[PDB]
């Protein structure tokens, strides 16, 4: 029946109405329908859930119960043969920077977070999921197959953990487990400032009357500001090098530190908002700082969504965009805004984008220091290799000049995250990005490869022939069904990103569907989108065009020379201008007169 009352681990929200901001939590941007959008609900099902049990038990649970008469094949033995590989020659995206890699890490986590159950703190359970390996309730560890290398050197299991999902979080039964989406759905700059306001008002610094946004006091970057540091323990962070004991960052989203490049990222961001509260102070001088926030708050906003929109999602779907996100028609408050739980795996198509070196450039784009390039796995929640060995510039550099990964069917995910992932609570640099992410579609219920197919209208392969001409590999498809024995049972996250790219894009065409139709809604079922008509004056939105991540580098760092176009491949110096020539956000539009 119409259960659509299920949330009761949810105060709600009385609106007001008239209020010209969002809120932090996404709530009352929906009108007939407050909740939508807004963090700690459930993820939209765009397909019905699929567990073992048709209630929350996810599929290779129970060592007999099949899916479609096989067994499901082990995690990890798919990532071992299917997404591992050795050779890191040759596998650099000739037309993608590693800024490409990063903004849509910045996007994915604007979006998304299903984060675990914090109910096994306070308890042994995390430690004897670790140890013991033992299989029960939201422990659902991941078994090492035959002949696995992690057999030898660590034990019989690397350990996972369940989605948090609403209503409950312990106790028995479900409609169908749905997982929770932690932050805001809208594209609103919530992993800057918040999607509980609680934090919100933490990150803020309510000393100034300014509305500026707190900053470090320990430390500097050349005088330009770091985000503060989270000052509360266990600091995985301070885990990775005790002598540096140097804490993670304290942003808006919980993971801006799981790896030095997206804490970089966030760091210009951050400045960003200060370098537009105070530029606005001088402008309009009798605005407080609630309105000195907002107004800035409502700026970074757009900015994401310029820069997505006309910058990230047309070189990343490609020949399909103009299918799925055609130009703005309005506010449609009819469309669906909410994350699906499909996407939050459609999107990690970004994990095969992540090369296995990270370098620093000096002011001639030239090694800087002796260790210049560091693997990729010593800067999992190393804060400590930006505050003392360089600061920001050098990192934002190779973002830059350096290259994203390009996805290749026969070299899927580097070792330094199919091997080497190290996880907050855990004390190794032993895990793998890609075996997680194959549990997780299970652990959500996520409906086979061929279901997805059928729901974006592309054939359902059944046969070994059938899958070779869609892949477009004998020899993957042949790895896929020893594996799966039907297309049918393939976990979506491998069969989406198994597809060769459509053209002009960096996805084939099921994660194009899929990834396509999500931005589309994110964007005709925003109230507040920057291009909706009343949000913006006309001379703000003229204004607002010309923003570049060119610009935000060039106004957020002591960096001069820059690319005009920092998603391509840009090489030093041919490629690379003076900061004199881009094209600043101009202000002038956001002057409040009096009465
Ligand atoms: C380490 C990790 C990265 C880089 C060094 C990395 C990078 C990306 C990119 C570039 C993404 C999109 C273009 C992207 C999307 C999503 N990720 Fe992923 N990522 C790293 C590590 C992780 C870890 C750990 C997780 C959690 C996975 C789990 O189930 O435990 C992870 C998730 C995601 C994710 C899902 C987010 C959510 O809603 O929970 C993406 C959409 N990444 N990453
Ligand atoms: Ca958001
Ligand atoms: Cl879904």
């Amino acid at each position: 029946s119409w259960e659509v009352g299920c949330g009761a681990p949810v105060p709600l929200v009385k609106c007001d109405e008239n209020s010209p901001y969002r809120t932090i939590t996404g709530d009352c941007n929906n009108r007939r329908s407050p909740a939508l959008g807004a963090a700690n609900r459930a993820l939209a099902r765009w397909l019905p859930a699929e567990y073992e049990d048709g209630l929350a038990l996810p599929f290779g649970w129970t060592q007999r119960k099949t899916r479609n008469g096989f067994r499901v094949p082990l995690a990890r033995e798919v990532s071992n043969k299917i997404v591992g590989y050795l050779d890191e020659e040759g596998v650099l995206d000739q037309n993608r920077s590693l800024l490409f890699m990063q903004w849509g890490q910045i996007v994915d986590h604007d979006l998304d977070f299903a984060p675990e159950t914090e109910l096994g703190s306070n308890e042994h359970s995390k430690t004897q999921c670790e140890e013991y390996c033992i299989q029960g309730d939201n422990c659902f560890p991941i078994m090492f197959p035959k002949n696995d290398p992690k057999l030898k050197t660590q034990g019989k299991c690397m350990p996972f953990f369940r989605a948090g999902f609403v209503c409950p979080t312990p106790p028995y039964q479900s409609l169908a487990r749905e997982q929770i989406n932690a932050v805001t759905s809208f594209l609103d700059a919530s992993l800057v400032y918040g999607s509980e306001p609680s934090l919100a008002s933490r990150l803020r610094n309510l000393s100034s009357p300014l509305g500026l946004m707190a900053v470090n006091q320990e430390a500097w970057d050349h005088g330009l500001a770091y985000l503060p540091f989270n000052n509360k323990k266990p600091s995985p962070c301070e885990f990775i090098n005790t002598t540096a004991r140097v804490p993670c960052f304290l942003a808006g989203d919980f993971r801006a530190s799981e790896q030095i490049l997206l804490a970089t990222a966030h760091t210009l961001l951050l400045r960003e908002h200060n370098r537009l509260a105070r530029e606005l102070k001088k402008l309009n001088p009798h605005w407080n700082g609630e309105k000195l926030y907002q107004e800035a708050r409502k700026i970074l906003g757009a900015f994401i969504q310029i820069i997505t929109f006309r910058d990230y999602l047309p070189i990343v779907l490609g020949s399909e965009m103009q299918k799925w996100i055609p130009p703005y028609q309005g506010y449609n408050n009819s469309v669906d805004p909410r994350i699906s739980n499909v996407f939050t795996f459609a999107f990690r198509f970004g994990h095969m984008e992540v090369p296995s070196t990270v370098s620093r450039l000096d002011e001639n784009y030239q090694p800087w220091g002796p260790e210049a390039e560091l693997p990729l796995h010593t800067l999992f929640f190393n804060t400590w290799r930006i505050i003392k060995d360089g600061g920001i510039d050098p990192l934002v550099r190779g973002l830059l000049a350096k290259k994203s990964k390009l996805m290749n069917q026969d070299k899927m995910v580097t070792s330094e995250l199919r091997n080497k992932l190290f996880q907050p609570t855990h004390k190794i640099h032993g895990f793998d990005l890609a075996a997680i992410n194959l549990q997780r579609c299970r652990d959500h219920g996520m409906p086979g490869y061929n279901s997805w197919r059928g729901f974006c209208g592309l054939s359902q392969p059944k046969t070994l022939k059938g899958l070779q001409t869609v892949l477009k590999n004998k020899i993957l498809a042949k790895k896929l069904m020893d594996l799966y024995k039907t297309p049918d049972n393939i976990d979506i996250w491998i069969g989406g990103n198994a597809e060769p790219m459509v053209e002009r894009g960096r996805v084939g065409p099921l994660l194009a569907c899929l990834l396509g139709r999500q931005f589309q809604q994110i964007r005709d079922g925003d109230r507040f989108w920057w291009e909706n008509p009343g949000v913006f004056t006309e001379k703000q939105r003229d204004s607002l065009q010309k923003v570049s991540f060119s610009r935000l580098i060039c106004d957020n760092t002591h960096i001069t020379k820059v690319p005009l176009h920092a998603f391509q491949a840009n090489n030093y110096p041919h490629d690379f201008v003076d900061c004199s020539t881009v094209d600043k956000l101009d202000l002038s539009p956001w002057a409040s007169r009096e009465n």
